[PDB]
């Protein structure tokens, strides 16, 4: 999809659109490191930082896979998407929305 798919956004850009408080814990968006592999930006919540967005690095295997964690690996940006938004599985929380505006 491309939906989710936010680009050259950079990460304090999408922090100010995750943080939005009308966002359900889990909202979403994938974008462009800034620092040539892709970011899942993620809002989450705690006591001590309040609202918050967890970045996530999206690498690559050499043989062609996206993944993030040890033991999971995706053909697409798309596919890892759809797995996390149906299990966190070593994410803060699973993928519940995608980011407005
Ligand atoms: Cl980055
Ligand atoms: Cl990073």
């Amino acid at each position: 999809a491309e939906e989710w798919y936010f680009g050259k956004i950079t990460r304090r850009e999408s922090e100010r659109l995750l943080l939005n408080p009308e966002n359900p814990r889990g909202t979403f968006l994938v974008r462009e490191s800034e620092t040539g592999a892709y970011c899942l930006s993620v809002s989450d919540f705690d006591n001590a930082k309040g609202l918050n967005v967890k970045h996530y690095k999206i690498r690559k295997l050499d043989s062609g896979g996206f993944y993030i964690t040890s033991r999971t690996q995706f053909s697409s940006l798309q596919q890892l998407v759809a797995y996390y938004s149906k299990h966190a599985d070593g994410l803060c929380h699973r993928l519940t929305n995608v980011c407005p505006t």
